[PDB]
C-alpha cells in the first residue's frame, strides 16, 4: 500500500495541513499563502513524483517566516510518518540538478538523525515577494522533524529563482531516490545497527 | 518505436550527416575527418548506448574548427529531433566519470533552454592533431541546437586525453540517463509548466 | 515588403503574443504586465524604429521572472521569423549610448549562433517593482531564440534605471543597424560560408 | 551464477582469507583483528549488498598497518577474480553519501587500471584504536590488486568516524552500481577497446 | 571609376601579386599558400566589400612568416595606390565586431601616418597550421605600406579562430567605412592641413 | 639461465609484443611507431644492459597515447615475468644521471607494490612529434604492471630531450642495479616478510 503521511498543526501564528504520498504520481496541490513556495513545492511533486497536498494560513503581514517554517515542520513530520520503520528503502539519495546557469547538488540520508549542511549564496533578498533567507529555514525545519541528514551545495548560479528552483529539483530527485524501494535488499532495514530512528 | 533523429547540413565550409538513435545498442559509426573526435564519439556510443552515425568532410586544412562545430551543431539538432516533445523521460542526467587521474562531473537538463557551464583546463594545446580548444566548442554548439542545459566540471586531471575522454564518458552516461524512460511518470511531460521547448 | 514576425506562446505559467516589424516606424505597443519592461520596449521602438507589439499575462504573483523570460523568448523567435534567410542585411550592429552618467556599449551579429556576453553591474535590486536580475535574463532568452551573438558592456553608470535604459537604447540602435539593408551588397547573404542559420 | 572471488594470502606478517560475492544479499562476516575496520567492512556489506567474508590475523602489536594493508590487498584480488572479464556490467559507479556533517563523494571505474585519488583530511590520529592514516592505505591497496580507478573526495566533515564511515558507505554504493548488470548492453564488454584488463 | 590598386613584389623569399578594388562587390580571390590567412582575407572581401585578389608563393618550409609579411606589405601598397590623394572619403573608420564570445574593436584613420596599436592575446600558438604571432605582423606590415593609423583592441574572446576572425571582420567594416565616399564633403581632402600623405 | 619475459597484448587500439632479458648485453631492438620512445628504449638497453625487443602498432593518428601506454604496460608485465620470485636480487636501485644541464634522480624498489612518484616539469609540449605528457604515463603504466615502487625527481634541466633522456638513463641504471644479483645474500628473498608479490 502507498506510504502516506498526514499532519495538522495550529499555533497562534499559523494553521497548516499536509498530506504526502511517497508512492505518488506527482499530484501538485500546494497552497501555502506564499506563492513562490507553492511553485517550489510543485517541483517536489513534478520531479519527485510525490503527491503533495499542503494548505497553510498564517501571519504573513508580520513576515512569511512563521508560515514558511510551519509548513516545513509539518512536511517533515508527514515524511517521518509515511516512512515508518524505513524497511526496504534505498535510504540514500544523491542528485545534482541545473536550472540554466545554476547547479545545485543535494545529498541526503534518511538516517533518523537531523542535520542540514547548506552553503547557498542567493544574491538578492526577495524573489517576487519571497524572502530568500527563508529557503535555508525551510530545509532546516524539514530536516528537524523528518530526521533527515541533508546537504545542499551551490556549485554554480546567479539568478536567485534559478538557484532556489534548482535546489528544489535536486532535492526532489534525491528524496525520490532515497524513499524508493531498494530492489535487492529484500525488505530489510538498511542499517548495520538494525534500526533507523529519529530518537 | 526507437527515437531516431537525422540531419544533413552543408555549407561552403563543411558537409555533415548525422543519425542518432536514443534507444540504441551502442553502435559506433563516426567518421568526421578528425580522428580524436571520432574516438570521443565512440565513447558516446559505448557508454551512452546511443547508436551514433556521423559523416563529415570539411576545410580541415584551414582548421579542424569548422568541421568540429558543424558536427556538434548537427548532433544537437539530431538529438532535438529524436527527443520530440520529451514526454515520459527522466529529463535530468548527472554522472561523474574518471579516467585514471582525471575526474569529470557532467550534469544536464533536457530543458529546451541552451546553456553551457564549462570549466575544463586542458593543459596541452594539441592531443594528437586535435586542438583542445575545440572541446568546449563541441559542447557549446551541441547545447545550442539541442536545447540542453549542460554543466561540465573538472574535478581532477592532468593528461589532456584523459580529461577530454572522461568528459565524453560522463556526458554519455548523463545523457543516457536523461533520455531514458522515467518508469514512474506515466508518459507525462516532466515539467510543471506543461511543455518543454527550444523556443 | 516589410519583414514581420509573429509569435504566440502559452504555458501553464504565461501567455504571450508578439508581432515585430523590422521595417517599422517606431510604433510602441507593449503591455507585458511588467511596467518597467514596457518602458524599455518603448525604447526599442522609439530608437530602433521597430514596430513592437507585445501582450503578456502570467504568474507575476510568483515572480516577474517567467513573464519576463517568455516575452524575451517570443521576441527572439519573432525576430528570427522576420529575418528569414538574412539576405542583403548589414548583419552586424555596434552602438554605444549614454543616459546621463550611464554609458552602455552593445555589439551584435545576426549570425544564427546564440551567445550573450554581459557585464552589467546594476547597483540596486528593484527599479520600481522590477527585479534587476531580469535584465540579463531578458537578453539571454532573446539571443537564444533569435540566434544572435550579443555583447553588452557597461562603460559607466550608477543609477539603475539609467543603466538599464541606456542598454535598451544602445541595443535598439545596434539591432536597427544590423537588420537594415546593406546598400552595397546586392541582396547577397552576408557570410563567407554562404548561409546564416540558427542550426 | 553468483560472481564469487576467494583469496588466501599468508606472509611472515599476516594471514588473510577473503570471500566476496558481488551478487550478494549483504551478509556481513568480517573479523580482521581491527574492530574499526570490521565496522567499516560491515557498511560495505549493508550498503553495497556484497557478501563480505574476511578473516585476518597478524602483527598488530607492531602496528595495525600490515594487517590493514593485507586485508585490502586480498579484498582487491577477490574483487578482480569475481569480476572476471567484466562483461555486461555498468563498469562506472558514482555516489555521494553523508553521515551527519560528513559528506564524501566516491567515483570509480572498473577499468583494469589502478589509480587512487584521495583528499580526505581526517582531523584526529586515532578513531578508537585505529590509526586514521590506514584509511588511505586500505583504499590504495584495494585499488592496486583490483585494477580499479577510484576517486574519494571529502566535501564536508569534522568527526573522524563520520568521515571514514561516510567514505565506506559512498564506496559501497558506487561499487555496487559499477558491479551490477547494465540492463541494456546485452552482455557486451563495456569498453570501446574491446577488453578490460589489469595488464 | 573604381579605385583599383595593383602590386607585384618578388624577393628571394617570396613572390606576391595583389589587386584590390576599394569600390568592389566582395569578390573573394585569395591564395597565399597559408589557408588560414586565405579564410581571413575572405572576410575582408565578404564584409568590407573589397574585391580582393591575392596570389603568393614563398618559403613556407622555413616559416609562414615571410609569406605572411610580404602579402601584408603588398596589400598595404595596393591600398595606398588605390586611395590616391584620398579626396572625398570618410577617412576614419570605427567598428566593433563579435564572433561568438570574441569581441574586437577596430578604429583606423587613413592619415598617411603608419601606426599600429594592438593588444590581442591569442591563447594558442597555432590555429590550424597558422602561427598566431603572425596576426600582429600582418597588420603591422599592412599599416607600414598603406600609411594607416590602426588600433585593434581585444574586448573579449577565448577561441583563437574567433578572436582572429572577429578582428578581420571588424577591420573589414572599419576600412570599408573609411574608404567610402563622405556624402557631404564635396570631394574635398578630409584634412585641416590640406593634404594626406605617407611622406 | 637468463631471466627472460615475453608479452603479447592486442586490443582494438594497439598491438604490442615485448621480450626483455634482465641478464642481457644491451641489445637494442625497439620499434614502437613512436621514434622518440624508440630512442629512449635504446637508453634502457645501452645503459641498463637489458636486451630490449619491442614491436608495436596502433592508433597513432588519434594520439601516440594508446601505443605509448600499451607498450609500457607490456614492458611492465615482461619485467614481472622475468623477475619471478625475486630471489637473490639487490631489489633496490638508486641512481642520478645527468644529460648536460639536466639531472634526474631515480630510486626504485622491486617490491611488488606499484607506486609512481614523479615531479618532472618538461617545458615544451612536443619533443620531435612526441607529446611530453606521455613520459609520466609511460612510467606509471610500467609500474602498474611490473609491481615497482618508482620515484623520479627532476633536480635540474631545461631542454626537454635532455630531461627525458636523463630520466631514461637514470631509470636504466637504477633498474639494472635492482635486478642484478646481490652477491652476499645467498639466493634468499630480499624481504623480512618472506615473499615479494604484485598481490
Ligand atoms: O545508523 P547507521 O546505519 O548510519 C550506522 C552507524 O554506525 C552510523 N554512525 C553514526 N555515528 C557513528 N556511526
Ligand atoms: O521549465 P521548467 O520545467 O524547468 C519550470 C520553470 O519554472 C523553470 N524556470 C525557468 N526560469 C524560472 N523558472
Ligand atoms: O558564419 P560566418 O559568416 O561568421 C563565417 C564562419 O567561418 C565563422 N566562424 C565560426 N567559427 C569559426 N569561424
Ligand atoms: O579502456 P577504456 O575503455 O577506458 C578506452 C581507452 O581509450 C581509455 N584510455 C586510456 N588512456 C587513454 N584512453
Ligand atoms: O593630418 P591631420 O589632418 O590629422 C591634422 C594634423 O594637425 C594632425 N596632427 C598630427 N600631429 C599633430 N597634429
Ligand atoms: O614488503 P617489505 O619487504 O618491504 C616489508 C614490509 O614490512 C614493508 N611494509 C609495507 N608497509 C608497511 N611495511
Ligand atoms: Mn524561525
Ligand atoms: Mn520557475
Ligand atoms: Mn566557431
Ligand atoms: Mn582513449
Ligand atoms: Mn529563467
Ligand atoms: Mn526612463
Ligand atoms: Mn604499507
Ligand atoms: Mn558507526
Ligand atoms: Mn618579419
Ligand atoms: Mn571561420
Ligand atoms: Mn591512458
Ligand atoms: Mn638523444
Amino acid at each position: 500500500s502507498a506510504r502516506i503521511g498526514e499532519v495538522k498543526r495550529e499555533t497562534k501564528e499559523t494553521n497548516v495541513s499536509v498530506k504526502i504520498n511517497l508512492d505518488g504520481h506527482g499530484v501538485s496541490d500546494s497552497s501555502t499563502g506564499i506563492p513562490f513556495l507553492d511553485h517550489m513545492l510543485d517541483q517536489l511533486a513534478s520531479h519527485g513524483l510525490f503527491d503533495v497536498h499542503v494548505r497553510a494560513t498564517g501571519d504573513t503581514h508580520i513576515d512569511d517566516h512563521h508560515t514558511n517554517e510551519d509548513v516545513a515542520l509539518a512536511i517533515g513530520t508527514a515524511l517521518l510518518k509515511a516512512l515508518g520503520e524505513r524497511k526496504g528503502i534505498n535510504r540514500f539519495g544523491d542528485f545534482t540538478a541545473p536550472l540554466d546557469e545554476a547547479l545545485i547538488h543535494v545529498s541526503l540520508d534518511l538516517s533518523g538523525r537531523p542535520y542540514l549542511g547548506y552553503n547557498l549564496e542567493i544574491p538578492t533578498q526577495r524573489v517576487g515577494t519571497y524572502d530568500t533567507q527563508l529557503v535555508e529555514h525551510f530545509f532546516q525545519s524539514l530536516v528537524n522533524t523528518s530526521g533527515m541528514t541533508l546537504h545542499i551545495r551551490q556549485l554554480a548560479g546567479k539568478n536567485s529563482h534559478h538557484i532556489i528552483e534548482a535546489t528544489f529539483k535536486a532535492f526532489a530527485r534525491a528524496l525520490r531516490q532515497a524513499t524508493e524501494s531498494d530492489p535487492r535488499r529484500g525488505g530489510t532495514i538498511p542499517s548495520s545497527k538494525g534500526v533507523l530512528s529519529r530518537s
